DNA sequence: AAGATTAGATTAGT
DNA sequence: TTCTAATCTAATC
């Protein structure tokens, strides 16, 4: 539906750099923080882990 | 970077017969053109968005 | 222009 | 059910 902002990006990375495989509870909280659907958060983490191993 | 005139000409005949070539079709084009497989796929992706 | 890359998303699946 | 791996589209160096 729309590109995400810089702040939303920064927040996901800060989370990403502490819990690379956030569980559903972690993902729902990030959803509320960012104003994104939970499904889009999951996709972000899946793609990010596939694109930045180690 | 930068493909030749001949390589371009060959790709269009293929594009106009198989617009979404699978790995086997794409691998054959690599040997035909002398290009890496990854660049042919990229070529097709760009061509389909710019020349449907 | 046209080649290359990035992000978001979808599908298939041991 | 969540994940990986390919791969597609759209948008952009």
């Amino acid at each position: 539906r729309t590109a995400v902002t810089g702040s939303q990006t920064a927040l996901l990375l800060r989370a990403f750099e502490k819990d690379r495989f956030p569980g559903i509870a972690a993902r729902e909280e990030l959803a509320r923080e960012t104003g994104l659907p939970e499904s889009r958060i999951q996709i972000w983490f899946q793609n990010r882990r596939a694109r930045h191993p180690g």
